[PDB]
């Protein structure tokens, strides 16, 4: 139908705004400690602390398949990117202080986002 094809073009250009806002949150993570999932092979006991793991490639791999119908979905995975790394490390460490960086600078990315899906629909 025509309204599929119309959701469908609203999907695309949601994944494009989303595209962008993935760059600009990786930016923030210059030393690249969330581009990639925490190794099962190097941390074996991961998935006994951590029940949903989550990082920057497995959310582009999500996002290029349209996988995110919305921003609120997009910001939980990002959530949890934050959030299993600040219980799985410690206060004192250069893991744990990443995370709070990459939380501080990505919010202002983030609530413009907020603006911009609402405001182009």
């Amino acid at each position: 139908s025509m309204e599929q094809v119309a959701m469908e073009l609203r999907l695309t250009e949601l994944t494009r705004l989303l595209r962008s806002v993935l760059d600009q949150l990786q930016d923030k993570d210059p030393a690249r400690i969330f581009a990639q999932p925490v190794s099962l092979k190097e941390v074996p006991d991961y998935l006994d602390h951590i029940k949903h793991p989550m990082d920057f490639a497995t959310m582009r791999k999500r996002l290029e398949a349209q996988g995110y119908k919305n921003l609120h979905e997009f910001e939980e995975d990002f959530d949890l990117i934050i959030d299993n790394c600040m219980k799985y490390n410690a206060r004192d460490t250069v893991f744990y202080r990443a995370a709070v960086r990459l939380r501080d600078q990505g919010g202002v990315v983030l609530r413009q986002a907020r603006r911009e899906v609402d405001s182009i629909g």
